[PDB]
DNA sequence: AGCCTTTGACCAGCG
DNA sequence: TCGCTGGTCAAAGGC
């Protein structure tokens, strides 16, 4: 389960990519008209969490 | 009812 | 040309 960030997002798919332990998820943003996506992935070295967002949202943070 | 995650299949770029 | 592979599609099921 990923981060909030004020956002709506619905999970859209999962892999696991080559040189990871784990497997990353990928997100979109459930307003319709908006394409921003999202990728989330951990990784063991420091306990780290990368979200990486591509494009910028249509809209004001949902209610 | 509607919106979610899960999942294998499909896809398009490229080495 | 054709596999590998990261990204997306969509059916199935659950709440
Ligand atoms: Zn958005």
């Amino acid at each position: 389960a990923p981060a909030e960030d004020g956002y709506n997002w619905r999970k859209y798919g999962q892999k696991l990519v080559k040189g990871s332990e784990y497997p990353r998820s990928y997100y979109k943003c459930t307003n319709p008209n908006c394409q921003v996506k999202k990728k989330v992935e951990r990784s063991r070295e420091g306990h780290i969490t990368e979200i990486i967002y591509k494009g910028a949202h249509n809209h004001l943070k949902p209610l």
